[PDB]
C-alpha cells in the first residue's frame, strides 16, 4: 500500500548554536548529538586532514582561530559592502574576502587556500544537524523546517533555503524564530480571538524582542526591536575584567597579556555564570593560571548581578520600543515567551516580570530549545497529507 513516511525535522540554525527536534508520539524530542549536547555549536573548522563541525570544531578553536569559522549567519544573504559586515569583520580571526560584493570566508584546508560562501558554511552546520537526527531516528531524514530571524529579508531567507538544499535537505518552509517559539507553546492553538505575544530573545551576542498577533492560528509580526550589542558574551566580559582586577589586587600580577590565561579565565567565567543561574554563589578554581599561581576564588550571584546590572536593565529599552511600535500597552500582552540560554539568568527574569507587573513567563520549554521545538511541531504539520472522508 503506502510505506511509512520518515519524520520531518525542525532545525533552529542559530548564530552561535543550532538545535534539532522531531515531533513523534504527540511530543517533541530535542535530539542530543553524540557528545550528549542538546545544542551544537554553529562552527566549522578546517585542518590539513579534516573538516570538523559542531563541538569538535569549537573545542579546537584556541589554537586554530584563522581556520575555525563561526557567525556565518551574520554574513548570510548580505553584500560585502553592507556596513554590518564591515564592522563585524574587525572582531573575527578568520578572513572574509570580497567576491563580486558577496562575502566569502577564506581558510587553509587540506593543503590549499579555499573560500566558502556563508550558505556553504551553514550547509555544513545543517549536514551535522541532519546526521544528529538520523543517528536518533535510525533512518535517512529528507524534510526539514528551518527557522530565521523575523527581520531576515528575501535574500537572507533564500540563502538559508540554499544552505538547506546544499545539505541535501528538502526545505519545507523558512519560518520566523519568534513564530516558532510561540508555536512551541501552542499559542496558535488557543482558538478564535486575537492574542498579543512578546518573544524576549537574549542570545550570546544579540538581543531580539518581537511582538506577534495571533488570530485563528494566523501570525502577524507587529514589531521587532533589540540590541545588536547585548548578549551572554558581554556578561562573560564583565566577569573577566572583574577577575583580572582581583588577580592584580591579590597577587600583584596582570594576567591580561597571556592569551591562554585570559581564555582559561573566560571559560571558567562562562561556567560560573551558568552555575549562578541555579545557585546564589559559585566557586572559580583554575590551577597554574599565571606564573604557576593557582586561582581559587568565588563570586556571589549578588556581585555578578551588580557587575552586569546596567546590561540587564538595558533589555527593557527594546521592550518599551517594540510596545510603542506595536501601539500596545504592556497589560495588552497576553503571553511572554523566553528564548535563549541567557534568559535563565534570575535577575533578567525578575526585571522583565516586574516590568509586566508580576506576570508569569513561559520558560517551561528550555529557552535554548524552544525555537527548534516549534520548528519540529510545524515540520510534522507540513508533511500531513490526509484525504477527507465523505
Ligand atoms: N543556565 C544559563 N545561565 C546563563 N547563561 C546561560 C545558561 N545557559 C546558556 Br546556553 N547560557 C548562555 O547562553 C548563551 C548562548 O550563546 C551563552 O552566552 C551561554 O553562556
Ligand atoms: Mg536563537
Amino acid at each position: 500500500g503506502s510505506m511509512a513516511k520518515a519524520a520531518a525535522i525542525g532545525i533552529d540554525l542559530g548564530t552561535t548554536y543550532s538545535c534539532v527536534g522531531v515531533f513523534q508520539h504527540g511530543k517533541v524530542e530535542i535530539i542530543a548529538n553524540d557528545q550528549g549536547n542538546r545544542t551544537t555549536p554553529s562552527y566549522v573548522a578546517f585542518t590539513d586532514t579534516e573538516r570538523l563541525i559542531g563541538d569538535a570544531a569549537k573545542n579546537q578553536v584556541a589554537l586554530n582561530p584563522q581556520n575555525t569559522v563561526f557567525d556565518a549567519k551574520r554574513l548570510i544573504g548580505r553584500k560585502f559592502g553592507d556596513p554590518v559586515v564591515q564592522s563585524d569583520m574587525k572582531h573575527w580571526p578568520f578572513q572574509v574576502i570580497n567576491d563580486g560584493d558577496k562575502p566569502k570566508v577564506q581558510v587553509s584546508y587540506k593543503g590549499e587556500t579555499k573560500a566558502f560562501y556563508p550558505e556553504e558554511i551553514s550547509s555544513m552546520v545543517l549536514t551535522k544537524m541532519k546526521e544528529i537526527a538520523e543517528a536518533y531516528l535510525g533512518y535517512p531524514v529528507t524534510n526539514a523546517v528551518i527557522t530565521v530571524p523575523a527581520y531576515f529579508n528575501d535574500s537572507q531567507r533564500q540563502a538559508t533555503k540554499d544552505a538547506g538544499v546544499i545539505a541535501g535537505l528538502n526545505v519545507l518552509r523558512i519560518i520566523n524564530e519568534p513564530t516558532a517559539a510561540a508555536i512551541a507553546y501552542g499559542l496558535d492553538r488557543t482558538g478564535k480571538g486575537e492574542r498579543n505575544v512578546l518573544i524576549f530573545d537574549l542570545g550570546g551576542g544579540t538581543f531580539d524582542v518581537s511582538i506577534l498577533t495571533i488570530d485563528d492560528g494566523i501570525f502577524e509580526v507587529k514589531a521587532t526591536a533589540g540590541d545588536t550589542h547585548l548578549g551572554g558574551e558581554d556578561f562573560d566580559n564583565r566577569l573577566v575584567n572583574h577577575f583580572v582586577e582581583e588577580f592584580k589586587r591579590k597577587h600583584k600580577k596582570d594576567i591580561s597579556q597571556n592569551k591562554r590565561a585570559v581564555r582559561r579565565l573566560r571559560t571558567a567565567c562562562e561556567r560560573a555564570k551558568r552555575t549562578l543561574s541555579s545557585s546564589t554563589q559559585a566557586s572559580l578554581e583554575i590551577d597554574s593560571l599565571f606564573e604557576g599561581i593557582d586561582f581559587y576564588t568565588s563570586i556571589t550571584r549578588a556581585r555578578f548581578e551588580e557587575l552586569c546590572s546596567d546590561l540587564f536593565r538595558s533589555t527593557l529599552e527594546p521592550v518599551e520600543k517594540a510596545l510603542r511600535d506595536a501601539k500596545l500597552d504592556k497589560a495588552q500582552i497576553h503571553d511572554l515567551v523566553l528564548v535563549g540560554g541567557s534568559t535563565r539568568i534570575p535577575k533578567v527574569q525578575k526585571l522583565l516580570q516586574d516590568f509586566f507587573n508580576g506576570r508569569d513567563l513561559n520558560k517551561s520549554i528550555n529557552p535554548d530549545e524552544a525555537v527548534a521545538y516549534g520548528a519540529a511541531v510545524q515540520a510534522a504539520i507540513l508533511i500531513k497529507s490526509t484525504r477527507a472522508a465523505a
